[PDB]
């Protein structure tokens, strides 16, 4: 059985920056650090965390009075940094550069009255912290998430419209959506093509590659992160078999009995350790020495803030 490793995969920018964002304040003021939930999507990662001190809460009352929070990678509401700001706590953002650039074009179009459409999925923390970035009730901030959604969606004055996106999702299905909003709203304005990060797009582009390789697909990352979900999703559409998998205990014999290629990839939040172990398991199952595909350069670096370096 051949093993193939789909490149790029794994870290982001963001998300290496956001761990370094938490480890550094740890060191720098000791345990306890609250994080405002999974300071990125990996069960691995926050667990390491927990284990050099961090401590990871859902909602600001569970933080005491005088404590360090940190701000997660997904980004979070106007009104959750108010309450941070509105009680005795030193934060620090580990919001993505590139989120918090799509936060700015929200509040931009708040501040101008104008509504807002995103495209992206309910529920999920970056949706939370976007939308929550539009606060004027003379416009409008409207959610969408499939063609269904814009067709059957109506706004006050489309003559003054603007999308924006989540930074996770599937290259393709966006590109459909923006294509109905286009022809729902002529006049509507937005970014040359959608507001989904380098990562996203390179991760997606390189387990395709990988799928037109492979029989099978293994997609390192968490069940709640998004854009690992999204690598397992393009893979299966391909006609693949593709699994999502937290580590090498989750890979099951008959996945990969008899099979000639598989793939190995990994979500923007899955540390390599993760896939090192996968690689072992899958070896011991008959693999032979991990290949690496040829892949798109990556060279971006995101810095903590100079205060904790
Ligand atoms: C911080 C963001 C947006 C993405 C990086 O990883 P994640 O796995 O942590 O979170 P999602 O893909 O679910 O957004
Ligand atoms: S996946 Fe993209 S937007 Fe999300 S942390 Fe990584 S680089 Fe930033």
């Amino acid at each position: 059985m051949q093993i193939l490793l789909a490149n790029p995969r794994g870290f982001c920018a963001g998300v290496d920056r956001a761990i370094s964002i938490v480890e550094n304040a740890l060191a720098i003021y000791g345990a306890p650090i609250y994080v405002r939930h999974e300071v990125v999507h990996n069960r691995y990662v926050v667990d390491s965390l927990r284990e050099r001190g961090a401590i990871f809460i859902e909602q600001i009352s569970e933080v005491p009075d005088g404590a360090i929070l940190i701000f997660s990678a997904h980004g979070v509401s106007q009104a959750v940094r108010n309450e941070a700001k509105s009680r005795d706590l030193t934060v620090f953002d580990a919001t993505c550069p590139l989120v918090t650039k799509v936060h700015m074009e929200v509040a931009r179009a708040s501040r101008r009255g104008e509504e807002s459409i995103l495209i992206g999925h309910a529920g999920h923390p970056e949706v939370e912290g976007t939308m929550g970035q539009y606060s004027n009730p003379e416009g409008g901030m409207y959610l969408v998430e499939s063609p269904d959604d814009v067709w059957k969606l109506t706004v006050k004055n489309e003559e003054k419209l603007s999308f924006m996106t989540q930074t996770t999702l599937s290259v393709d299905d966006t590109s459909d959506v923006i294509d109905a909003l286009r022809k729902r709203f002529p006049k509507i304005v937005g970014p040359r093509k959608d507001d989904i990060c380098y990562a996203t797009t390179n991760r997606q582009e390189a387990v395709r590659a990988l799928a037109e390789q492979a029989e099978v697909v293994l997609v390192v990352g968490s069940k709640n992160s998004s854009n690992s979900n999204r690598l397992a999703e393009l893979a299966q559409r391909m006609g693949k078999r593709a699994f999502l998998i937290d580590d090498a205990k989750d890979i099951q014999e008959e996945w990969v009995k008899e099979v000639k290629c598989v793939g190995v990839t990994a979500g923007a939040s899955a540390p390599d350790i993760l896939v090192q172990n996968v690689v072992a398991r899958l070896q011991q199952l008959g693999g032979g020495e991990a290949i690496p595909l040829e892949g798109r350069e990556e060279n971006i670096v995101f810095e903590v803030p100079k205060e904790l370096r």
